[PDB]
């Protein structure tokens, strides 16, 4: 049981250092959305031959 | 009748001494199990890959 308790303590913070890892990987997609919205503008504007 | 009788106190601190050694044994298995709990956890986190 002991065995079972503290593993599973650990278990959760297993599980919230996960969390935090995937919220790093998560803000690099964020800041690549925003550069991606860019992009997608540039080529908007980009497509606005003629002018 | 005398034979058995102080041999049968003496049979019972050889069986007190018994306990005794048992119990040294013993300790040394407790603390043999807090060290392989801690073995355990660092395993279930070593076992935590990706982060």
């Amino acid at each position: 049981m002991r065995g079972q308790i503290r593993g599973l303590e650990m278990a959760s913070k297993n599980s919230q250092d996960g969390i935090s890892l995937i919220q790093t990987a998560e803000g690099a997609l964020t800041e690549t959305h925003a550069i991606l919205q860019r992009v997608r503008e540039l080529v908007v504007q980009a497509g606005n031959t003629g002018t």
